[PDB]
């Protein structure tokens, strides 16, 4: 599994990139939604 590989990556790249970093996720299912919604905690 490559969950926690790509996981590290969001934490480096900015968060405003991080923003996409999930959505390709999606497109296969690696990370669900509920990572992207508790991770993100900017405003």
């Amino acid at each position: 599994m490559n969950k926690e590989h790509i996981l590290a990556q969001k934490e480096v790249l900015t968060p405003i990139e991080y923003e996409h970093y999930v959505k390709h996720l999606f497109d296969i299912g690696e990370i669900t939604k509920e990572l992207y919604i508790e991770l993100s905690s900017d405003l």
